Formats: C-alpha cells, sequence, structure tokens
C-alpha cells in the first residue's frame, strides 16, 4: 500500500503565499469586518505607474501581490482592446464546448444585452434593464470597500482583485432622469459555480466619439459558501476556503494567459 | 465518468509562474547552455541589500523572485542561528521518523563527519574533502558559481538561493604544499524521493578575530541526470515531468523555510 509519488515529504497539501494571503484577504471582509452585500471579483487588465502613466515595471519574474501601501501610487486600467477580447472569446468557447464531453464538468452559458441607467442620489444609482423588453433586471448602489493589485511581469494583463458591497436600494422616482446611460453586452460562462463575465461596453459622450470598452472578470457565484467555508478557516480548518480560492486564481491564471 | 470537482475549467494541470521561471532557469544551465560538471542547490538564508546592509525589504506580499539586475546591489547570508538550525533538525526528525508509517515513501539518513582543505591555484581555490575518522579522500574539486536566482519571502523567517554551479574535479595538489584554510563539516543529510536535504555545520578559525561555527540547510537534486533528461523533453515541447520535479523540489523547499519558533 505504497504510493509512486508524493507530493511532498510531508505527504501533505502545501498552500502557497498567494492563495493565503488572498484567503486572509476575503476572509476579513466575509467573516471578520463583514460586507453585508459583498461582491468579490478579479478583473483583467493594465496596472499603472503613476509617475511613468505605463505599465507599473517591477524588478519580479512572477506573479507578485503588492502591498496596499502601493495602491496610492498606481493606477487600474480594467480596459482591453478589441483583438485581446476576441481572443479570450474564442478561447472560451472552446473551454465550453470541451466541457461539454463525457466525463467533464459542463460549461453554463448566458449572454445577456443590457442597459445600465445611473441616477444621482438625495455616488450614483445603477438600474439594470434588459434592450429588448425593458424589464427590470438589478437596481443596486455598488460601494468599493478593498483592492488587492496583482502584477503579473509574465503575462500581457495585470490584474485587480475587488472587493465590493451591492446594496440593493428602491427604484428611483418615475420622473427623475438617469445621469449617465451606457450599454452592455455580458457573456458569462459559468463552471463549478465560478462566474467568468466577457463584457462590453459603449459609452456615449456629448462632445467625444463614443467609445466601446472590453472587460473579463472572474466571479465567485456561490457567496454562501465561500463565505462558510472562509468562517472555517477563522476557526481553524482552512482547507476548503483553500481550495475554492487556488480553484478561483487558477482559472483567473489561466486567462491572464491567455494572449496572442 | 463525472468526477465531483476539477482542478480548474480547462481540467488540466496549470502551473504557477514561479515553477515556470526557476524551470527554465534550470533549463537553460541544463540544455541551454549546460554547465558541466552542474550542482543545483538551493540554500535557505537572509537576503542582503547592500544599501541597507539589512535583510532586503519589498512592498510585496508573496514568495518573489528577483530580476538579475537586483543580484548585483544585494548579497546572501546562508548562515543561520544554531536555534533556527536545531528547530529545522528537530523538524526533520520527526518527518524522518512519520516517513517511515506504512504507507509512506520512507526517508533516508546519511551522516558524514569531512574535513574540508582549501589549497591555491594561478583565480580560486582547490577544495579536498576527507572524512575524519579515516582521513581518506572523498573529493578534490575547482568550485565555480554560475548562475543565481534569489527568492524574496517577506512571510517567513528565510530567503532562497538557487545557486547554479561548475564542480569541476582536479588532481590532487602538490603533497608538499599546504592548505590555505582548513574547516570541519558536520553534514546531516536526509534522502526523499531522490532530493537531498542537507544540515550543516562548519566550524572554522581566524587568526584574529573569534570565529563560530556556521548552521547552513540546503536543498539539493539526487538524479542530477534525471533532472537533465526532463528538461530535455520540456525543451522539446513535453514539460510537465520537470514541472512535477521542481515543484516537488520547491515544495520541499518551501515547508522547511517555513519552519521556525
Amino acid at each position: 500500500a505504497v504510493p509512486k509519488i508524493e507530493m511532498n515529504f510531508l505527504n501533505k497539501p502545501i498552500v502557497p503565499d498567494t492563495t493565503k494571503v488572498i484567503s486572509n484577504f476575503l476572509t476579513h471582509y466575509l467573516i471578520t469586518e463583514p460586507v453585508e452585500h459583498v461582491e468579490i471579483e478579479a478583473k483583467l487588465g493594465t496596472l499603472i505607474d503613476l509617475e511613468t502613466q505605463n505599465r507599473f515595471e517591477f524588478p519580479v519574474m512572477n506573479e507578485t501581490i503588492l502591498n496596499p501601501e502601493f495602491n496610492l501610487r498606481t493606477r487600474f486600467e480594467s480596459d482591453m482592446t478589441a483583438s485581446e477580447h476576441k481572443y479570450l472569446n474564442e478561447f472560451l468557447n472552446q473551454a465550453f464546448r470541451d466541457s461539454q464531453k463525457p466525463g467533464r464538468l459542463p460549461f453554463a452559458y448566458k449572454h445577456t444585452k443590457q442597459v445600465d441607467l445611473f441616477y444621482e442620489t438625495e455616488d450614483k444609482i445603477r438600474v439594470s434593464k434588459n434592450q429588448s423588453d425593458n424589464q427590470v433586471l438589478a437596481c443596486v448602489k455598488k460601494r468599493r470597500v478593498a483592492d488587492l493589485f496583482l502584477y503579473c511581469p509574465n503575462d500581457a494583463f495585470d490584474i485587480r482583485i475587488s472587493i465590493s458591497d451591492e446594496l440593493p436600494v428602491s427604484m428611483p422616482s418615475g420622473n427623475q432622469q438617469p445621469s449617465l446611460t451606457r450599454l452592455k453586452d455580458r457573456v458569462g460562462y459559468v463552471h463549478q459555480e465560478i462566474k467568468i463575465d466577457l463584457t462590453k461596453t459603449t459609452q456615449n459622450d456629448p462632445v467625444y466619439d463614443t467609445t466601446e470598452r472590453h472587460e473579463l472578470e472572474v466571479e465567485f457565484g456561490n457567496i454562501a459558501d465561500l463565505r462558510d467555508r472562509a468562517q472555517k478557516a477563522k476557526d481553524g480548518m482552512e482547507a476548503p476556503l483553500f481550495r475554492r480560492v487556488q480553484l478561483f486564481m487558477d482559472n483567473v491564471r489561466i486567462l491572464r494567459r491567455e494572449h496572442s
């Protein structure tokens, strides 16, 4: 009853620093100082050095989590070229098809075309409706809680891990006009309750030409369960939280590395 | 054949950046421009910023491999404290005893007590290694540093240096020539899955200053030929067997590095 290979001389699952740090990060805003309507999402983009106004440069060789004291010195563009976006789009569709094979855990697909309306308050209230029948999908007030920035010198994309609060508020008055209106094309892939959204947003302006920004983000689709796992981590047993984070971050790594 | 969970949405093994960088680093000195008589060793220690003259500090929150440009403005100290060495020694002994349990892959144990004599050449030194007991010559080599990878570890008490060396075997020095330096070297070696972990005490002397014995812990590849073969496959496309080996290597390095009182 002896194995062929052991993963280490302890024959134990070892967790890298990256996973532990992100795990403690989430646990702080899941259990320690709880966010009532939390939204955890990692976005692909470029990290910008505020001094050079170009992509952040650091003498490192691997995926690196910066200290929060560097957040004040950098900026994060959540944008992406149409070419990069399409390349990721095709890759994901291929992965989607392969997951339909026998023995695989299937991908879920959901394509939405919706309108975002922003209303002033008495910060803004965001209202989401379908472009087709104008039925209200959601009406929230989003608050930025905390951010974790990952510099990725080996890839074409850096990553921002954001924690937010989507406070559900009532529909604004029927006579108030939206401050801003933007169309959004959202291609959502779901695998193991982990969400992968390809978002395409057209922005109109009274002066500038219309621009269309491209985004990709990975999101936890089961907050209640992630909360439960993070609870145990706070208690003592932190294995299921580590695995969930590791799975989350590994999906992120795959997408990030996917560039022409 | 529906499983409960998958490692990722690709259902394929995903290798982190660190393993990939280190693998490429090894491949460059095993296949691309092969160092002859190569010795791959990773030492726990302390990365020193030459400017601050203290331990390197970085606004990062995880294991970080430095660019090469830093190697000329930082230095490394492989010497740790005796209490740290003892703490690691006891930890390895328990891991040793646990690996003998049924179902596990056994540790191997090897404790050597040797003497290192250093002679001059015309520029490095020639190292002659002999046992203390029978005073029999074990090795006679000219060692040359070739390349270094530095891993800053802000969460642990130890940093990591991965060095590549040319350990050229040479002729024994002239019998009537005396050693320039003489030091005793106690070594406790553990071997698991052909990965060598060596605890080392080295007592030394000095004409002027009172000196002490230093303490070191290093991790080394057992079968250097197998590491070459895997690296050859990786260069030819199939990188998986090299990755698993480097992963296993670094994981063992991780465990020891995180072991501190």
